[PDB]
């Protein structure tokens, strides 16, 4: 809708030098260019050309964050060129260390944020923000940011690069996404003194009022936006977590990705291992290290997994313990213990472990899972256990970032002699025994699944996500490993495909809804596939002329 | 989103020296406006004042819809204060007159213009019109403007008077509505070598082009704005009218007001007129003058009401006769008969009669109906026949403008003696007869009915609009008429309350929407009319202030 | 800059339907138009053709002003083909009838509106002026409009209508104009209490804020335009008008339209008059009735006339006599003498006069200026007085509008029997006496003077005005009477040739500005007539096609 300066200063259209000759001089920018014509090729060129001479991941981020604010469409082809070598700059873990700097480090202000101060004034701010058609959005109060706790509005940082994976990896359109950080204040000592921190100057505000500004939020979003607006809440602290999913699932269209995403790519792992260690499912013993968001959520698919495979949903939720920070969750501890922990709290063993290998020894768990934020507390001991207890141990280390893991691909590797299935959330490179063996540790982040989901419910018109929808991610997400890439240690797609794992995430969950009676879009595709390659959004750039023709 | 001069030379923002002094000086209009702040009431008042003075019609339609381009809210604070007296004016019959004289008194366009000259282009024609959200647009090609005939482009009068009624009368808002004109030729002779005229210089396009053209258009629309987006088609030729009804009101969200709009509005009148005459249904029988768009679709209408009554499908179809251009529809006469005339063409009856006097004089039919767009085919003697014939005859003369009308009110009122029951397109005035008593006319015209429809299926994202639709709208309408207006010989309920009985029909047809699972708006709200009510556009001044709040 | 429906509603760039089709495809307007392609003469043809119609002046004022706001090149081009016929509706006498009623017919404001409670905050409201280069300012207080009186607010009209003229009669840029409204309240009583009023509801403010803002102003628009900016100060009541002339034209670039540009029209006249009678400059002897702004603005320059011409500057005011509301202005008369009519207040004569014509009986003036703006002074008496005494009498009636006149043509060369020389501020049609002589008076109306002064000034970059310039002014408008004119009785050039007119007068003066070291605009030019010919703006519409073009 408008030409000259403007178009150039807006990165959703900048083309730079790439602007042709005719879309210059019919646009106004002739001059305000240098003569060369260039290609978007030549624009990745120089990018690689100078990322290769940079030496630290921050460094990099900030170089290819800041790309995303100057140029939208080669943003996305510098991803897209190596979504697996990029992957660890832009998301985990160095996304980890921008939060933790992002005061440090800021330029320019990404997403919409709205604090408590703003309360009974949230939707003229949700009216400032200048997209009109938004259909996906990722917020988060920077309560749980990733195993590194509380960074406040340090914590923007998340939704920005989640959105990122939403184009990136689904195709998802960037100008119908919206990150946004709900700023309450902060319990965060060091922040509170620090004169960078780009929040409020206050400890969080617990109070009622604290809910009635979430609330504010979803209806002013669904009121300018729609009421099928994809929302997805992104490290909110385990308490809100629960209750906020519990609160608006039936009302809007949400989902909590430390919940359920997390959950559905955890089961995709351990149904790639079921696949290479065909152990009886009568005889499955899974152990969880923390008992939060994220156990909770991979137990709850874990159980609909076991139901619709025999098993009762009594005598499946039977096979799963957890072990927190006050220890083994057993009947009648003095730690609390809530509604959602209840179906995994079982009756006292003979005796009550102390530390987590006493729980490992005592349980004889088949199946250990890291999800507890805590640094290794999947001790070398731990993995001997496991290795003695089983031939083949599953042990998945699915905390964020590397710091905050359970283990190392290296300790589990090698302390189990390479006989484990091994899982991380953040990566890890390929491990070379002492013998020569190769091991490729796959990674369990939820990005597997999140871009497939949310690119499907909003193809769909999808009103409401049930968990059921992530049961189907997990199964078309192991349903696409190759025989071939499990040998080499793989419980999932290598990353390097997963654009096109993410397309065919899409194309399932898709054909699961309109199946279900949960997709609104009318009429009803008859090709599922056709359907969502044609929606997905490109990196190339598109012409800016206007159209000119003669009249006969 | 802006500020300064361009506020006002909006007419959706510009309110004259109705800006407060706090919004003048925070929108940048300190100084562009005089000192004195208005209220909308001196705004009326000045606009009353002047109007009073001017003479001629076209003079004042000149006027009032140069204010449409200038100040919007005021535009319909105007209509608002007297509906009654300005329809005339700005409705028909001088609407018509408007377009005869579109090129000569032309200032600015209103709507969107494509030409059979764009086809292959249309898309990026829609993506010219600023407004992002359409819910309605009115379309036409003015082949046949009211019965006016071929006034090509000259005819986009006629959508932009059919909006502001969607406004005015059922609050929809201005801002989502388009009225669009077709341009593909003209046959009209006069127009061709008329140096004003605002088309193509060519006589109408009635080639695959044509048909190509308006599949581009229904396209483009919908891809733009969305497939719900209700589409009105008006004034379109007879033969064109059909066939573009049946092949889209099953693809798109779309209605003829010719053939449906005008249907239900005829039948609110037949339903009026049998609470006064309470006529054995079994001896019903109604001749129509026309067999076209509006015969048609009225008779169409006609046969659902005596269906859900008792009889067949079959038997009230044989009530039902026409007479066109070309004498009574008869089966085997050597003027066509397209196939949806048959179910109403007859046998031919004792004697073939050559003019409307003798088929009223050979079928005795108990109710008339004059829909044939061609002058005062209603003779005194046609009349006079009806007088002798029925102790309360039916006579509607439902052709616009005056001029085309089948006969006035003053006529069948005084020729019948003020025995008949009279319903007529364009506007009467009261008659008194003779012997003192005064008979007040109905207006038997869409108005009544397409304002509350589209509002009820916009409300409730309908996606298709069945038939039915219109047979309730002509329920609810019918059902407003109260016994005492009845009396004064009025078939439909005031004009001075169209803005009421517009929303009333609304709620009426999104509850009938609802319960027979064709709105698609969720949730379903429990209190219709709370929920029309609520949404519905008000010409009173928005404040249009920045939010400005401390913080805590 | 813009592109899209905003240069439609831009009356500055709006061409209607004579954008041509490349475009509106480049710059977003396809479909936003009718299908046509308009040139301007068909747009002219409209024009007239509806003015044609039309009845009333206030009626034909309002639509061709209304023009202005929708499309300023066509409204010019309407001015040029007929600026004889349209002057007395754009300018005297309706347009005095116009602001008389400014409030009534009120649709859209015209320029900058500065109150003297924005004092202090003067600056600011001239910075939301859109135009960034204004090079003339016509400003009023509304005190004095024409002989109309206190207007206060309602005589923003006569700013407006002075600009039209600046391009329409010197191709002045209408960009580069801005009219300007001081309001300060007014003393009108029945403005007071009108609820249409446009301006503030109290008085006028007489005291030193009065002269605050008006200091306040001419440094706003100083400061952000230019030193050099031209203000032209009109319709002031006397008090003012002499001590802000006084007070500025040595510090800014100003002069008084109805103390120096009526002066030079009056001369103007006077030596058209001489040139067919050839009086001895000692046997001179003018009378003024009424002795103000323009009788003090006349003296003073037939006084530079004599002196030029032999005489000096005290025997020249000794043939210059004034008689005002109190009297003839004689020494010692209780009526007060200012500093300016002090050189032209003489001895008592033998008998002191009590009326007008007395007064012309005794002192035998050749010559009588009206000038009171107080209706019909010249009566018939005095007229006949004026033929009895001198065989050709210069007979001059100034004031505005046509009410306001000292008398009519048709009286003056009746009662004369076509023997006076006759001129008027307002139009008059040629008079036809019973003897069959046909006599057509000329306009002495400042219209001839300052469109041709402005335009030199601006473009010579002048600093300030002298009254020299005046002068000058007018033996260039009086050098360009042709023998032939003066036979018909025309004292000035043929209204329908203004354009030509004021560009000629506009070369002479710049001619004299370089000559006299007054233009400061370089280099100098060396052909004047090439130099102001070449810069006039043109009503022809200008291509809006952005530079394309193919690289070697
Ligand atoms: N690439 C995309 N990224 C985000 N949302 C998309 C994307 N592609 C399509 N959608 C959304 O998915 C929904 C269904 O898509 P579809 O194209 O069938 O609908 P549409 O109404 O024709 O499109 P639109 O409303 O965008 O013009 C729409 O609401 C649309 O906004
Ligand atoms: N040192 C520890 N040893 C064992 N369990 C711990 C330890 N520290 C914390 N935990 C547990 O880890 C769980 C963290 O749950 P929370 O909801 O906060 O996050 P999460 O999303 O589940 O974890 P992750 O960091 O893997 O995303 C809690 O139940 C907590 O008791
Ligand atoms: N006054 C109106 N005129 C025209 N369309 C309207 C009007 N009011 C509401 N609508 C439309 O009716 C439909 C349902 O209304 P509702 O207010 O329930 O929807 P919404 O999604 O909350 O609104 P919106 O999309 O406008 O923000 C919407 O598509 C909306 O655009
Ligand atoms: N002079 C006439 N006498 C009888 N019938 C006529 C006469 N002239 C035209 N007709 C008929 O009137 C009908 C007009 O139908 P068409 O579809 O063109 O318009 P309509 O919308 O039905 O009429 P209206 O002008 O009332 O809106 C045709 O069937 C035509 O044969
Ligand atoms: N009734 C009257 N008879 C004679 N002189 C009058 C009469 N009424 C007013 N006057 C004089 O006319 C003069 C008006 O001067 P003022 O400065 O107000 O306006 P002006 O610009 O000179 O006049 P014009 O109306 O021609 O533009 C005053 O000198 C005043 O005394
Ligand atoms: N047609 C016009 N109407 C009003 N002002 C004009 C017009 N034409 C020229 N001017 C002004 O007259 C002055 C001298 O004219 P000239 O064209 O020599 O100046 P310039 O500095 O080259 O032009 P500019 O500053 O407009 O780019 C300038 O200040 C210019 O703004
Ligand atoms: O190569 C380019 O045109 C852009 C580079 C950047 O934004 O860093
Ligand atoms: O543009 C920058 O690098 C920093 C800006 C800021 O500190 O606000
Ligand atoms: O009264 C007003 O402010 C506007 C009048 C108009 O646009 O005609
Ligand atoms: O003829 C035109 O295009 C414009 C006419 C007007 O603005 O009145
Ligand atoms: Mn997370
Ligand atoms: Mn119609
Ligand atoms: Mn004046």
């Amino acid at each position: 809708k408008e030409k000259g300066k403007p178009l150039m200063l807006n990165p959703r259209t900048n083309k730079g030098m790439a602007f042709t000759l005719q879309e210059r001089q019919m646009l106004g920018l002739q001059g305000l260019l240098p003569p060369k014509i260039e290609t978007q090729d030549i624009q990745a060129l120089r990018f690689h050309r100078n990322l290769k001479k940079m030496t630290s991941p921050l460094e990099k981020y900030i170089y290819i964050m800041g790309i995303q604010e100057r140029n939208e469409k080669l943003f996305y082809r510098i991803l897209q060129d190596d979504i697996e070598s990029l992957m660890p700059i832009v998301y985990t873990p160095t996304v980890g260390l921008a939060c933790s700097q992002y005061g440090h480090i800021f330029r320019r202000p990404k997403g919409l944020f709205i604090s408590i101060s703003d309360r009974g004034h949230v939707r003229s701010i949700v009216d400032n923000w200048p997209e009109n058609h938004v259909k996906a959005v990722v917020v988060t109060d920077g309560e749980r940011i990733l195993g590194l706790g509380d960074l406040g509005v340090y914590g923007m940082g998340i939704p920005v690069g989640k959105l990122c994976l939403y184009t990136a990896c689904a195709g998802i359109r960037p100008d119908r996404c919206l990150p946004v950080c709900i700023d309450v204040g902060t319990d965060n000592i060091a922040l509170l003194k620090d004169p960078f921190y780009m929040g409020l100057y206050q400890k969080r505000d617990r109070t009622q009022q604290y809910d009635d500004l979430i609330d504010e939020f979803m209806k002013a979003i669904t009121d300018r936006y729609g009421r099928n607006t994809l929302i997805q809440f992104e490290d909110f602290g385990n308490h809100n977590a629960f209750r906020f999913l519990r609160k608006y699932r039936e009302k809007y269209c949400t989902f909590n990705d430390d919940i359920q995403g997390t959950a559905a790519v955890a089961l995709a792992g351990l149904l790639a291992a079921q696949k290479v260690i065909s152990k009886p499912i009568s005889e499955h013993k899974i152990l969880f290290l923390g008992a939060g968001e994220a156990a909770l959520g991979i137990a709850n698919l874990i159980v609909m997994s076991m139901v619709e495979n025999g098993l009762s949903e009594q005598e499946a939720q039977k096979k799963i313990w957890m072990f927190d920070k006050y220890g083994l969750l057993v009947k009648g501890r003095k730690a609390k213990i809530d509604s959602y922990q209840e179906p995994f709290t079982h009756s006292a063993p003979e005796s009550i472990p102390d530390t987590f290998e006493d729980a490992v020894n005592i349980l004889k768990p088949s199946t250990i899972i890291g999800v507890a934020g805590a640094g290794r507390l999947f001790t070398p001991d731990v993995i001997r256990a496991m290795a003695s207890i089983n031939e083949r141990p599953v042990i998945f280390a699915l905390s964020n970032p590397t710091a905050q893991a359970e283990c190392t691909a290296e300790e589990a590797y090698t302390l189990t002699e390479g006989r484990c299935l091994f899982a991380s959330g953040s990566p890890f490179g390929p491990v070379k025994l002492t013998d020569g063996r190769v091991f490729t540790p796959g990674q369990g982040n939820n990005v597997y699944i999140f871009p497939g989901v949310a690119l499907a419910v909003i193809l769909c018109n999808t009103r409401h996500i049930s968990d059921s929808v992530f049961l189907e991610a997990a199964k078309a997400l192991t349903s696409q490993l190759t025989d071939e890439e499990l040998a080499q240690g793989r419980l999932y797609p290598p990353l390097a495909n997963i654009q096109e794992v993410s397309i065919n995430i899409a194309i399932k969950v898709t054909e699961y809804l309109y199946a279900n009676k949960m997709a609104f879009r009318y009429p009803e595709p008859e090709d599922k596939a056709k359907y969502v390659k044609e929606r997905t959004w490109r990196s190339e750039y598109d012409s800016l002329l206007p159209d000119v023709y003669e009249w006969p």
